[PDB]
């Protein structure tokens, strides 16, 4: 469904590194990060979502409200300012993050315990799968 609760554990991970190397990550950030799998973990309570994404070397949270736009700063990410919007598109979560990248933002969506997760920036997506605990 549009429920996307759950604790949800990496299986699949690819072209992350092309993901990080188009929001100029830098290279020692970039070779920890390809081998660490992660968690997710989603709060979800009608329109209100709180997102934690673990792994031993570094956290990433976020919580939002569909259809309300928020000013992001991805923090310990590539620390960049992007006005981020969720909306639904079907059963389908759709973020577009406008700021300085291109094409960047991400989409997730569920069937039964798998999680598909898609993290775009310029010519690059990156592609998750995760199991739900």
């Amino acid at each position: 469904t549009r429920d996307q609760n759950g604790t949800w554990e990496m299986e699949s991970n690819e072209n992350f590194e092309g993901y990080m190397k188009a929001l100029d990550i830098d290279f020692a950030t970039r070779k920890i990060a390809v081998r660490l799998t992660q968690t997710k973990v989603i709060d979800q309570d009608g329109d209100n979502f709180k997102t934690k994404t673990t792994s031993t070397f570094r956290n990433y949270d976020v919580d939002f409200t569909v259809g309300v736009e928020f000013d992001e700063y991805t923090k310990s990410l590539d620390n960049r300012h992007v006005k981020a919007l969720v909306t639904w598109e079907g059963d389908v979560l759709v973020c577009v993050q406008k700021g300085e990248k291109e094409n960047r933002g991400w989409k997730q969506w569920i069937e039964g315990d798998k999680l598909y997760l898609e993290l775009t920036c310029g010519d690059q997506v990156c592609r998750q799968v995760f199991k739900k605990k």
